[PDB]
C-alpha cells in the first residue's frame, strides 16, 4: 500500500498520503476540493500507480487529519505556500505534475500562477478560476430544479435554515444531479463530506453546502491571471457538474494550448461515475508530457 506520514509544513503538522508506482515515470500531487473536505475522495486516482505514474495525496490544512493553523491562514494564499513547502520537502527540486478538484482546480490554478516554474503539467476537474461565476452558475442550475425544491433552497437558505427536512432533501437532490450522479456513493466520497461538516474550513472557507457559497473565498476570480500559465494543461469537467462547462471553458479559454474535456453522464466526481475513462485521460495526457 502507500506510504502515510505527517510532513511539518509552516510550522503545522500535514497529513500525507505517497502512493509510489512500480516503474515510475513521474509523481503527480492532487489537491482535494471543499474547501475543507480531505484527500479521500481523490483515491480513485491511486490507480494510475499501474501506469507508472506516482501518486502523492494529502489533508490541507485543517482539513481531515491535519492540523488546523490560525484563521487568519484560511486562504488560497496560505494553501499555495502549503502545497509548495510540502512539494519542496518531499521531492526537493524535482518538477512534478499538479492535479486539482472543485476548489482544489482553485487552488491548483493559483499555485500555477505562482508556482509554475516546479511543475510539468496542469489537471484541473470540476474546478474554477471565478467564485463569482461560479455561483452564478449554480444559481442557474438551483433554478432549473422542481420548483418544491427550488423554493425549498431559498426560503430555508435565505432564513439559514439548512437543518430543515425540506431543505436538506432539496440539496439531496441537488447533489445527485450535479455532485455524485445517482449511483452508489463509495466510503471515500461519504468520508470527505463528514471530514468536512466535521472540521471548520468548510464553515469559514466555503459556507453551509456545495451550492452555497458565502464564505471567505466568496469574491475570490483570479481569471484574469491563469492566462499566463504556459504549461501543458487538461481540464476536465462533467455534462452535469455543479461547476458548470461554463465555468471551466472560462479557464480553457485562458491558458492556451490547454486542452478540455466534458464527460458525458458524469458530473462534479467524474474520478467515481467514470473511474477508468477519467482516470485513463489523465495517464493519457500525464505520460505524453514528460
Ligand atoms: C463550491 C466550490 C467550492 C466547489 C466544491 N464545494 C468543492 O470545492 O468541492
Amino acid at each position: 500500500e502507500c506510504i502515510e506520514n505527517y510532513a511539518k509544513v509552516n510550522g503545522i503538522y500535514i497529513y500525507y498520503k505517497l502512493c509510489k508506482a512500480p516503474e515510475e515515470k513521474a509523481k503527480l500531487m492532487t489537491m482535494h476540493g471543499g474547501p475543507g473536505m480531505s484527500h479521500d475522495y481523490l483515491l480513485s486516482l491511486r490507480d494510475m500507480t499501474k501506469e507508472g505514474i506516482t501518486v502523492l495525496f494529502y489533508d490541507q490544512f485543517g482539513c481531515g487529519r491535519s492540523e488546523e493553523p490560525d484563521q487568519s491562514k484560511f486562504t488560497i494564499d496560505y494553501g499555495v505556500e502549503e502545497a509548495e513547502a510540502l512539494r519542496s520537502k518531499l521531492f526537493g527540486n524535482e518538477k512534478v505534475f499538479l492535479m486539482g478538484s472543485s476548489y482544489g482546480g482553485a487552488l491548483a490554478l493559483a499555485y500555477a500562477v505562482k508556482y509554475q516554474d516546479h511543475l510539468k503539467g496542469l489537471i484541473v476537474s470540476g474546478g474554477l478560476s471565478s467564485v463569482p461565476l461560479t455561483v452564478k452558475e449554480m444559481n442557474r442550475l438551483i433554478d432549473e430544479l422542481p420548483a418544491k425544491y427550488r423554493d425549498a433552497i431559498k426560503k430555508y437558505g435565505s432564513s439559514g435554515s439548512y437543518e430543515n427536512p425540506e431543505y436538506q432533501e432539496a440539496v439531496n437532490y441537488f447533489y445527485h444531479q450535479h455532485l455524485l450522479r445517482s449511483e452508489d456513493w463509495p466510503p471515500e466520497v461519504l468520508k470527505s463530506l463528514e471530514y468536512a461538516e466535521r472540521r471548520n474550513v468548510y464553515r469559514i472557507m466555503n459556507g453551509p453546502n456545495q451550492f452555497t457559497i458565502t464564505g471567505t473565498i466568496k469574491d475570490w476570480d483570479i481569471t484574469d491571471k491563469i492566462s499566463a500559465i504556459k504549461i501543458p494543461t487538461l481540464i476536465t469537467v462533467g455534462e452535469y457538474d455543479e461547476v458548470t462547462p461554463n465555468v471551466a471553458r472560462v479557464i480553457h479559454e485562458k491558458i492556451a494550448g490547454s486542452e478540455l474535456h466534458v464527460f458525458r453522464d458524469c458530473s462534479h466526481l467524474t474520478m467515481w461515475e467514470d473511474r477508468e475513462g477519467y482516470n485513463k485521460l489523465l495517464s493519457d495526457f500525464i505520460l505524453k508530457h514528460l
